[PDB]
């Protein structure tokens, strides 16, 4: 199926296009995913200078599709079923007590690449805030992902909350809304409701000089 398209190592291109608050930037990330043990390495560059926003901010919009799924479960990947023409995904992500991102994104191979195409628009941030004044910590704190179907939209919806360390402690709260809906016309296994799990670490390459985050993280179904 699609799943034929991930048993083995797939490179990822991702390209975020992002305007917070006026702030307009660009992100690109390359790396590679293995969907055979729900892994995936990447490393993104923002190449438009300095990232006005915490890099941790933009890891959920920054590829489920590489999440291992065991066997008994295979069949309510709808990531990889709708590959490779791919599926849209769509969030909004409220920032308690500051602003929310708008997030669009085509995520389908290209060739052989797993490409995540994303335009980012941020609204009524804070200028001082824990976002914009990058008052967050540069770690992780992940949460489970209870993806359910939405049988109207022939695709996927779930809501869930992330939570951002503040420095200094306290933690900021980002709510997230998504749905994904596949691209393509083909036959697609709408899911029965399951969790997707995963284990984010975040680290710097001592070699880099532009301002850029290396992200590690494994991900699961059960």
């Amino acid at each position: 199926k699609g799943e034929e398209l991930f048993t083995g190592v797939v490179p990822i291109l991702v390209e975020l296009d992002g305007d917070v608050n006026g702030h307009k930037f660009s992100v690109s990330g390359e790396g590679e995913g293995d969907a055979t043990y729900g892994k995936l390495t990447l490393k993104f560059i923002c190449t438009t200078g300095k990232l006005p926003v915490p890099w941790p901010t933009l890891v959920t919009t920054l590829v489920q599709c590489f999440s291992r799924y065991p066997d008994h479960m295979k069949r309510h990947d709808f990531f990889k079923s709708a590959m490779p023409e791919g599926y849209v995904q769509e969030r909004t992500i409220f920032f308690k007590d500051d602003g929310n991102y708008k997030t669009r994104a085509e995520v389908k191979f290209e060739g052989d690449t797993l490409v995540n195409r994303i335009e980012l628009k941020g609204i009524d941030f804070k200028e001082d805030g824990n976002i914009l004044g990058h008052k967050l910590e540069y770690n992780y704190n992940d949460h489970q992902v209870y993806i359910m179907a939405d049988k109207q939209k022939n695709g996927i919806k779930a809501n869930f909350k992330i939570r951002h360390n503040i420095e200094d402690g306290g933690v900021q709260l980002a709510d997230h809304y998504q749905q994904n809906t596949p691209i393509g016309d083909g036959p697609v296994l709408l899911p029965d409701n399951h969790y997707l799990f995963t284990t984010s670490t975040l680290s710097k390459d001592p070699n880099e000089k532009r301002d850029h985050m290396v992200l590690l993280e494994f991900v699961t179904a059960d």
